[PDB]
């Protein structure tokens, strides 16, 4: 059941602003939040509303995002909730922390002249590409204490806010970054995500990247995948970081690497870089 003393929040103290996103169910749009933080402050959100045509399938998969949210609590690697618009008399909207900086692939790509392996200005490192990707795996470990699946884990949808902090968003077919089961079987699961998680560590270490460069995504493509065909290594990418590809990239659900194994692994190669 939804708690409305909690999360309820009046549609006359948001002030709508900057598109961010615009599906078929609505769009994603940028908000100032006159005391949402139980207080009489200004702050910047993201909310996502129904467009005034709105299918009862669509009310229906808002209102289950706002339970899976309300569901996750907060951490620091995932977009936190603020509040919602349930009530009667204008639009639902779901209100989420805003991130300034937007996504990690559209990012890195900016950040490719702005790149040395480590220093000895405004640039990336090996370091910064390693906590990324620790951080969003320590989001996804946390997702899966929650019991939830991602379904569309990518890096538009890992989202950057101040101090190098990157937080784990939904915006919403993205065959690029499904498993071979999800192709295939249709199975959704949290070890389908890790291979998900593989293909957003070679976005991260080819700085923005498009996966599978050139190769035509059809039923030749899946066959390929099925068969054991991989990406080759990108080129920002350590011996080590491109093996950890390799593991989520396993055929067999079962033998690749929990979320959990991903957080230790990736927090010792955070130590070995330094
Ligand atoms: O992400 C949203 N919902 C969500 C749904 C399911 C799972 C998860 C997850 F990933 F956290 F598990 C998160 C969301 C909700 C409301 C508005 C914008 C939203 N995203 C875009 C955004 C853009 C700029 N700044 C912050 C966020």
């Amino acid at each position: 059941p939804y708690d409305a003393s909690k999360w309820e929040f009046p549609r006359d103290r948001l002030k709508l602003g900057k598109p961010l996103g615009r599906g078929a169910f609505g769009q994603v749009i940028e908000a100032d939040a006159f005391g949402i933080d139980k207080t009489a402050t200004c702050r910047t959100v993201a909310v996502k509303m129904l467009k005034e045509g709105a299918t009862h399938s669509e009310h229906r998969a808002l209102m289950s995002e706002l339970k899976i949210l309300i569901h996750i609590g907060h951490h620091l690697n995932v977009v936190n909730l603020l509040g919602a618009c349930t009530k009667p008399g204008g639009p639902l909207m779901v209100i989420v922390e805003f991130c300034k900086f937007g996504n990690l692939s559209t990012y890195l790509r900016s950040k490719r002249n702005e790149f040395v392996p480590y220093k000895v200005k405004d640039f990336l490192t090996l370091e910064h590409l390693i906590c990324y990707s620790f951080q969003v795996a320590k989001g996804m470990e946390f997702l899966a204490s929650r019991k939830c699946i991602h379904r569309d884990l990518a890096a538009r949808n890992i989202l950057l806010s101040e101090k190098n902090v990157v937080k784990i968003c939904d915006f919403g077919l993205p065959l690029k970054w499904m498993a071979p089961e999800t192709i295939f079987d249709r199975v959704y699961t949290i070890q389908s995500d890790v291979w998900s998680f593989g293909v957003l560590l070679w976005e991260i270490f080819s700085l923005g990247a498009s996966p599978y460069p050139g190769v035509k995504i059809d039923e030749e493509f899946c066959r390929r995948l099925k068969e054991g065909t991989r990406m080759r290594a990108p080129d920002y990418t350590t011996p080590e970081m491109y093996q950890t590809m390799l593991d989520c990239w396993h055929g067999e659900p079962s033998q690749r690497p929990t979320f959990s194994e991903l957080v230790e692994h990736l927090g010792n190669l955070l130590q070995a870089n330094a």
